[PDB]
């Protein structure tokens, strides 16, 4: 058995201007086993938009995940990423930083 904790990687589609449509990435990549719940919050609630996710495999037991949305940046708004995993002992947020 193996088991691999999640990195996790938050960053938007392009440069982020307030107030623009633009999209929300997490990647969350070479985690293992597959099982994981992963989402993006918005002021700590889940965003009220679509999720698009695309799961893929590596041969030495590993996932990866890249899972967006659609958001428009404003100054306000935090957003996050929240993934729970059995490597994790609490779910882990990952903030969105626009300078990072």
């Amino acid at each position: 058995m193996i088991q691999r904790t999640p990195k996790i990687q938050v960053y938007s589609r392009h440069p982020a201007e307030n107030g623009k449509s633009n999209f929300l990435n997490c990647y969350v990549s070479g985690f293992h086993p597959s099982d994981i719940e992963v989402n993006l919050l918005k002021n700590g609630e889940r965003i009220e938009k679509v999720e698009h996710s695309d799961l893929s495999f590596s041969k030495d037991w590993s996932f990866y995940l890249l899972y967006y949305t659609e958001f428009t940046p404003t100054e306000k708004d935090e957003y996050a990423c929240r993934v729970n995993h059995v490597t994790l002992s609490q779910p882990k947020i990952v903030k969105w930083d626009r300078d990072m």
